[PDB]
């Protein structure tokens, strides 16, 4: 649902650290978090050049945040769950 993107969130410390490397607020929308995380992934080239939907994060703080070595950007509910576990809904 498009509504979930409007959710107001306060990132936990590790996610806040990651967000500050790409964008400096106390409160974000889920929309903002998704775009900042997306830019983090793209900027750092964490995705497979020949398999672009797969993000590899075992050697990155993003893997610590998410608790996985990798994931597909197509795994939408999983992405939301991994993100939600790193924040407090306001
Ligand atoms: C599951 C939520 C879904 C419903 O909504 C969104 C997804 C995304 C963005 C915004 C969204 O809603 C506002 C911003 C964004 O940029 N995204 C992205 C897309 C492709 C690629 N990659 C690596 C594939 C890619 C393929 C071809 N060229 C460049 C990259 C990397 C990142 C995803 C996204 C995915 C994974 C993570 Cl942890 C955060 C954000
Ligand atoms: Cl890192």
């Amino acid at each position: 649902p498009a509504s979930e993107q409007e959710t107001l969130v306060r990132p936990k410390p590790l996610l806040l650290k990651l967000l500050k490397s790409v964008g400096q607020k106390d409160t974000y929308t889920m929309k903002e978090v998704l775009f900042y995380l997306g830019q983090y992934i793209m900027t750092k080239r964490l995705y497979d050049e020949k398999q672009q939907h797969i993000v590899y994060c075992s050697n990155d703080l993003l893997g610590d945040l998410f608790g996985v070595p990798s994931f597909s950007v197509k795994e939408h509910r999983k992405i939301y769950t991994m993100i939600y576990r790193n924040l407090v809904v306001v």
